[PDB]
């Protein structure tokens, strides 16, 4: 925000133009700065950059958002006299109020009607069954009967409603938020009507706000739905045009959700005062209402005074009746998700990616899922441009003895960073390792301190190739893998641990065969009310780099990883054509590697070779054999483990043997430095004091090789070893 201007929110449909004379004239009385925009999904990026510190001082948009705006604390509480809550309609006043307090200033009230082109369309029809073979009618004449934006479920719902649907029970003043109803037969039928036109071809899946508008405004199309902020445009057009009550689906009116335009004052303005006079005293008022209106039209508005004026306009009134037959949107925090829900249910089943009973049901469980609508949440913010991306479910759910354990994958395209060289690729994001539903299904809820879940979800990025107009599905089966590990096991992964897997990721050819993990770059974690959400990007790797993180660490080997761009980068992004290791890639990377060994240790605790050396026995002499491959970690056994107190394990492949190397200062060895070689059974420790050790290591500065010291023996060797 900013003390001593003004920044105000407003949706791009809706009339800026006056708003802004109305700024003006307050900057003319008062000398403060008006400053009115009009940023694309607004809405969204109210709450996600609110809470940094950057925002509007006042924000409008419809009342059913806002509750979930006041849940988070980012509006302010609004305190008008009762001189000026009576000069507003008490059910606007309603609308607004959340939790008891009144938390923006209501502005007026929008329905959307039905518009008809009087010269093609004389009579509009009385219902949704007539427009099949109206549109037959008007085709024989190069026109079409109907086209509106069916790209946001708004526009969508009315019909929906018509038969039953509905979002959440109002009983005795409460929503019931676990009762959903977008997935009866109600919601069936209407989200089934109108599949069945786009089927028929009287419409088309893609048509959205502005193709629709086109049309109409252009009188290509009989018909359009949409509310009274559309109307000035139509009247610039050659069309002559008229409001009505939408038609009504299986002999019931449409329930179009009733919005109630609001402003809200951003808990974080300092402005706060300035922004109460704005809107009590220049905004609402007939003057300010008049401009703003004039530019385009609000509907019925909540200052008394002015609707009285208004009420009179016909299509105002056909406004108002739409608005009875339908509800007035709850303004409760759930309606965001509700609205998602049914918005990729809408789009899906019109497309044909999905059928209606199925689009419903998963908006229907998706309505009410806390936490997969936390995580759609920072999916939208990196994504604002994709709503709807493929998305691979799970038929049989997991929770009904299904074997796939992730209920969704979704996967997205990046584009990257041209100016840091990152490549286009897809980004794959998965859904049920956290608590999406948090009732018990799947996961124990443990409430929103600690991990929802195990804690986090599975993302992966696959560099994009050449004229790949999608992304492929294997990444999701993969994902499903390791998904299965980590429920089988109850194993959870922390960035920086490693996954052998020994087969190509893709189930082709090629030299990725293994992964690590590291926080996602660009996911950010979430807060679940059933837990927080971290998101583990999984890295492909070849063979040898997982050597390396083995012995070394995962998270050195991941910011080698990042320093080679053809290898990941600093997005870590997988390549699977990737042909050579880092370390053929660049041969000063392996030393980077000793480095890090030699100054945090490695994390390799022991190894599976050919080596060789109840009652616990003491030696006075000892005679270790090696393989070249396992004599090869001697100086990891000493630099890496026994300078930094650390103990190794030799085990052998065949034998019952094993060589524990033990630094002075290990606890619970049986080898003391009174007596450092002992053994019990086949189990030998030995300790080796640290100077010692450093001059064993000079010692080592290729076969057969062998050692001497006064102590003991060493040999390394090709094949004794059976
Ligand atoms: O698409 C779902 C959408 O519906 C409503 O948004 C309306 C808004 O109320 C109107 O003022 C106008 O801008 O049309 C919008 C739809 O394009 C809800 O208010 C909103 O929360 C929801 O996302």
């Amino acid at each position: 925000t900013e003390e001593g201007k003004l920044v105000i929110w407003i949706n791009g449909d809706k009339g800026y133009n006056g708003l802004a004379e109305v700024g003006k004239k307050f900057e003319k009385d008062t000398g403060i700065k008006v400053t009115v925009e009009h940023p694309d999904k607004l809405e969204e990026k109210f709450p996600q950059v609110a809470a940094t510190g950057d925002g509007p001082d006042i924000i409008f948009w419809a009342h059913d958002r806002f509750g979930g705006y006041a849940q988070s604390g980012l509006l302010a509480e609004i305190t008008p006299d009762k001189a000026f809550q009576d000069k507003l309609y008490p059910f606007t006043w309603d609308a607004v109020r959340y939790n008891g307090k009144l938390i923006a200033y209501p502005i007026a009230v929008e329905a959307l009607s039905l518009i008809y082109n009087k010269d093609l369309l004389p009579n509009p029809p009385k219902t949704w069954e007539e427009i099949p073979a109206l549109d037959k009618e008007l085709k024989a004449k190069g026109k079409s009967a109907l086209m509106f934006n069916l790209q946001e479920p708004y526009f969508t719902w009315p019909l929906i409603a018509a038969d039953g649907g509905y979002a959440f029970k109002y009983e005795n003043g409460k929503y019931d938020i676990k009762d959903v109803g977008v997935d009866n037969a109600g919601a069936k039928a209407g989200l089934t009507f109108l599949v069945d036109l786009i089927k028929n071809k009287h419409m088309n899946a893609d048509t959205d706000y502005s193709i629709a508008e086109a049309a109409f405004n252009k009188g290509e199309t009989a018909m359009t739905i949409n509310g009274p902020w559309a109307w000035s445009n139509i009247d610039t057009s050659k069309v002559n045009y008229g409001v009505t009550v939408l038609p009504t689906f299986k002999g019931q009116p449409s329930k179009p959700f009733v919005g109630v335009l609001s402003a809200g004052i951003n808990a974080a303005s300092p402005n706060k005062e300035l922004a109460k006079e704005f809107l009590e005293n220049y905004l609402l008022t007939d003057e300010g209402l008049e401009a703003v209106n004039k530019d385009k039209p609000l509907g019925a508005v909540a200052l008394k005074s002015y609707e009285e004026e208004l009420a009179k306009d016909p299509r105002i009134a056909a406004t108002m009746e739409n608005a009875q037959k339908g509800e007035i949107m709850p303004n409760i925090p759930q309606m965001s998700a509700f609205w998602y829900a049914v918005r990729t249910a809408v789009i899906n089943a019109a497309s044909g990616r999905q059928t209606v009973d199925a689009a419903l049901a998963a908006a229907q469980t998706n309505a009410a899922a806390p936490g997969l609508h936390a995580i759609y949440g920072e999916c939208r913010r990196l994504y604002p441009d994709q709503p709807n991306p493929l998305q691979v479910t799970a038929i049989v759910k997991y929770w009904l003895g299904g074997p796939d354990p992730l209920d969704y994958v979704s996967m997205y395209r990046n584009v990257g960073s041209p100016s840091a060289n990152i490549p286009e690729h897809w980004h794959y994001i998965s859904f049920g390792l956290s608590d999406l539903y948090g009732d018990n299904r799947v996961h124990e809820f443990t409430g929103t301190d600690g991990p929802s879940g195990f804690g986090f979800e599975l993302t992966f990025r696959l560099k994009r190739e050449t004229g790949e107009s999608a992304p492929p599905t294997w990444p999701a089966e993969l994902m499903q893998g390791l998904a299965r590990y980590v429920f089988q096991s109850e194993n959870t992964f922390c960035s920086g641990d490693h996954v052998s897997w020994h087969s190509p990721l893709d189930n082709s050819e090629s030299r990725i065969q293994h992964m690590l993990l590291t926080e996602d770059p660009q996911m950010q974690p979430v807060q679940t009310p059933f837990g927080v959400v971290t998101f583990l990007q999984i890295v492909g790797v070849c063979t040898e780099e997982l050597h390396s993180a083995q012995q070394w660490n995962g998270q050195g080997i991941l910011e080698l990883l990042r320093t080679v761009p053809i290898a990941g980068g600093p997005w870590l992004i997988t390549d699977m054509r990737r042909g050579e290791t880092i370390f053929e890639i660049d041969p000063h990377l392996q030393e980077r590697v000793d480095k890090g060994i030699e100054t945090d240790g490695s994390n390799l605790s022991g190894v599976s070779a050919k080596c060789a050396w109840i009652r616990t026995r003491q030696l006075e002499s000892v005679h270790l054999k090696f393989n070249q491959e396992s004599g090869a970690l001697i100086p990891l056994c000493l630099r890496g483990r026994l300078l930094h107190g650390r103990h190794f394990t030799y085990k052998s492949i065949t034998g019952d043997m094993a060589i524990t190397f033990v630094s002075t200062g290990v606890e619970g060895a049986f080898a003391t430095e009174e007596h450092p070689y002992a053994a019990h059974g086949p189990w030998l420790q030995i300790l080796l004091t640290e100077e010692f050790v450093e001059k064993m290591l000079e010692d080592l500065e290729k076969l057969p090789k062998e050692y001497s010291w006064p102590e003991k023996k060493l040999k390394v060797s090709i094949l004794p070893d059976v």
